[PDB]
């Protein structure tokens, strides 16, 4: 003789990669999930499923062949999970996607039941990855994909509001003049509707905005700024009624936590997380507060000081999840 | 105003520096984009396409990732003007090969929307090279230049710089070395008359050929001419499977765009006029290794070709000349 | 020529490099400012220059010869300042360095002169360029390039606090156990002993640490975070009692500067730039203050609201500063 | 309750998955350690020396620069036990080359410090691959696989890895090409003594030698083996304007650490044993392009050498074997 064997001589036989990432779902979500994760380098084996055989099959197919201009060495797909073992980190896209003019809590039931199969195949064939929900309702999918698995909850993680937070810094980003990444402030809670903007945490260079404007993002604020947090909660449908659906930021967003895991960060961000017995709640509810992340999932919880109508909204959003979540079967 | 309590203006201002500019919103179009904000080769981005609702909605999904980016200006419009300033245009409008039809056939649709595309892209960027990427691309090429009227260093077509990458992947599967170390180039037509040329073939410098002289051809034990067929089929393949490409082209882009924003004077094959190069006397368009840096194409790799790689070499320029021949400006 | 028979020349192109940048001065700190610089991809063309003509060709051909690895063409290094010319960024890091227990204000009037023959070659090739000032004392050599360059105000930038913002967020994410880049905090003024720690901006997700601590980076405090920024003050003596001198902090550090103004990107750093019309400043003081930097450099200042302590400590650092540049001999 | 517990609410009560461990804290190992740090391919980073104050120093320097990075954690100790878990261990530490002094002069010395080095290595991070640096990098190589108990595979020689890319950014300076797309591989001792493969060089699968048949003869009007001659005196000539070399091999370093860490399986002419090929008899280690990943060494390409370079080939490894049979250890 073979032409392989008069060019190299073999000196050694086959190892389980170090660094697999297993994207589920090859929707528009998806997919660029998987670019994203690619162009970042995070992983050494990237494994796509999905059930649409050929749709699944042409997507890596049309990946392996940018090969070249990557350095992940092994793209795999199937139907079948037993290609998703050994995954350091699973990330779940599956399932019914947020429609035009539906709210994403729309999804929910089905969604739940698709994750009623999902979950126990990548758990059978991963039982110690790191499990990225970013299906919707991201939340509600989150506290359910927890249940399903048996896993410890630090490994359970909702790609949440980290997406949220990324469009209010760069709205914020926009009316200032400034790069998003000099712009802070963070949006909390359900990853939809509900979302709280803590303008309490709002700042620039360390400068509180809410100081320089202390109506800031309420009715009296004589610069609208809760217009900006408005523009965070109707991104989504704005996206979905031009183009159909979103996928650009998300994947971005998710490849951004999968960063922080694959590479043991400690950054923190806006993700879902269990928050009974933290800030106001009592319910098994899953939403955003700030995480760190690493490479054991989500290890600790920053306490943010929310003003009483943040903690107001805060609650309010709880109590919209767990509204849905307590009439679901399962 | 909150911003005028929090920020003192010093400054009144400036032009992009290394503007790109994706011409259609597609699926082509929207993985070069994404793949060159991922690779930060630009610092503002111009999106442009017919549907305002598609090129708005596709604007917007990329904005939304700017905290994630190093590209602080992204925009948009269906007016050229929103294009002012870019070092690098990148053509990807125009009607997509179907399974069973050949690129070639796309050619008087994608002239037409050409016609109007080309002097408006020209109209505000002196300093831009024409990236195109629209299929038949070696004949678009072409038909970019005579319209532009830009010097032929100026005018880039995306070629076979995907079918070499995607050659050089599946020789890398079969020995088992990543497509970085496999050296190989496929050349001609970015289509059915694509040529490889098994005499370069090579790992580590040493010629797969000189190990096998029956390399490529029907004689051939490993039957090595079916890799060449995959290449050649690959677009199709992938097309009947998910129903477009869109990945490995928009990847293929962002490397010709790297080479050309950061004039490192890499070697791609990519289409250019031919004229004078293996006894071809016409003005044809087709991918041959190619220097490409800040003023586009500044010089032409001499590739040395056995006398049948020559022979379908001139082949493929045939085919390409006779589709030229067709061409109604 | 075998060149000419492997390659057909198409044309005689303008070789003038889009994005050069320039590295005056091969000591530990130029080099390392360079190393880092290439390894990030912002130039198309790098030149060294220096007055040992063989330790300035020795690193220019060590780097050279690294050139495989890197995206950077252009490799070039005289003692003569043509090679400098159309830079968009000139990096100067000549002169005398700190010596053990020495203040960078011992080696001012040393590096003035060195400046005065400096500034007006760079100045001769590169017309429009940005200048970078890292040689020490950093807040008073940019006064002088200003005032040598002739330039206006937005494109004389010091690296000033950005490197000792940098070892504060480090250190702060040390006591907290979180990335630096999760932790936030401001060091403002001058880039040596009487910086100011903006103790009321300090914070993790928004959270004031101020806030959890009244007495935060007081005298009072029971974790006394003062040692934080005693540490930041220490840090390049107690550097430079270990291994002689300082050089990787600051070489990222000024590559982190060069990338937001080769890239134009907005991003607010604590750097060097005239003072005169904040905390009642009348005079022409150069010293760190959060700026806008992007490609025409300093933009814009962000106002960072000051207790009267920290404007106070900010007046006797800006006082500190005046005394010395007022009385310069140029 | 404390600052931290009133900020965060623990919810987990540490193990390193992607660790690298630099030995010696000199020139070559810091350029090493920063080139690696930049190149994001290790989650911690391990300093060790035996100087005290300069590997503190050298620590805190890099620290401090910890917000502009992504290694989260960064630590030093003369002790061992430091460098526990990791995944690769780059050996930089010994005697370095004066100025008229050959690397093989430093044997001695290095085989002594190796004895010490090599088992407290191991003795921490049973799963790791030894990247040799420290010279003669040949000898040393194998004097690290004899002393650890380690297979050959997981014992790598940076070799001529710096050697070929000095070969490529010469060639590329003469063409006017960029050195990655100039291939030309420098085989054989990291030396004196190495060996330039003309027979395969060449600009996109052109062979230059074909185009020019006395390519790196003294019959040559252009002189390439004066290139080959920059090759083996660069090293001296960078030591004898700067004291010393780090730049070039701190890169040449990262870019093996890089397709050990991601098992990329791409080419690198890097030292393994020779035993077996072209009739070497002994246990030789030198380079020859060999195929890198997570296990280190798999493979070896077998280079297709005229008459002449397989001759200074064996010459290469007869002057190794000639230092290495006299070493007691
Ligand atoms: C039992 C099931 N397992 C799977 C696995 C993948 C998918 N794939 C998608 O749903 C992709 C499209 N969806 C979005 N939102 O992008 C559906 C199912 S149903
Ligand atoms: C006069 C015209 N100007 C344009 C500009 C853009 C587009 N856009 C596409 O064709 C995108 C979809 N096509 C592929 N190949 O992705 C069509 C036209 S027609
Ligand atoms: C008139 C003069 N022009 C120059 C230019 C460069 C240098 N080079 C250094 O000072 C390098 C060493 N110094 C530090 N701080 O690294 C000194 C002079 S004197
Ligand atoms: C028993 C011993 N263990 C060590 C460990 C590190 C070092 N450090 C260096 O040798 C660094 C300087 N040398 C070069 N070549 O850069 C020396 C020794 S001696």
């Amino acid at each position: 003789a073979a032409l392989k064997d008069q060019l190299i001589v073999n000196l050694l036989k086959e190892q389980v990669p170090q660094n697999k990432i297993t994207v589920v779902g090859v929707g528009a979500v998806g997919m660029a999930c998987a670019i994203s994760i690619l162009m970042k380098d995070l992983a050494d084996e990237l494994a796509l499923v999905d059930v649409i055989e050929d749709k699944l099959k042409g997507e890596m197919m049309d990946l392996q062949h940018g090969s070249l201009f990557l350095k992940t060495p092994k793209i795999v797909s199937s139907k079948d999970y037993s290609v998703t073992a050994n995954s350091k980190l699973v990330i779940i896209t599956a399932g019914a996607r947020q429609q035009e003019g539906e709210s994403r809590l729309n999804l929910v039931q089905r969604n739940v039941n698709i994750f009623k199969f999902i979950i126990p195949n990548v758990v059978k064939y991963s039982p110690q990855c790191k499990l990225l929900i970013v299906s919707n309702p991201v939340d509600i999918l989150t506290y359910v994909a927890w249940k399903i698995s048996g896993f410890p909850k630090n490994r359970v993680i909702g790609s949440g509001c980290n997406l949220d937070s990324a469009r209010f810094r760069y709205l914020m980003g926009e009316r200032l003049g400034v790069h998003p990444l000099s712009c802070h402030g963070w949006v909390l809670g359900e990853h939809g509707d509900s979302s709280v903007p803590v303008w309490s945490g709002v700042n620039v260079a360390g400068v509180s905005l809410k100081s320089l404007n202390p109506q800031l993002g309420t009715d009296a604020d004589k610069e609208q700024w809760k217009d900006v947090h408005k523009q965070v909660v109707d991104s989504a449908y704005e996206v979905i009624k031009l183009k159909g659906y979103t996928s650009w930021a998300i994947g971005l967003s998710v490849a951004d936590l999968a960063e922080s895991i694959m590479k043991n960060l400690r950054r923190v961000h806006p993700i879902s997380t269990m928050i009974k017995g933290l800030y106001g709640i009592k319910e098994d509810v899953f939403l955003s507060v700030p995480c760190i992340l690493g490479q054991n999932g989500i290890s600790d919880v920053v306490k943010v000081t929310l003003t009483p109508d943040e903690e107001a909204r805060l609650k309010k959003s709880a109590d919209t999840l767990w509204g849905i979540q307590k009439e679901l079967q399962f």
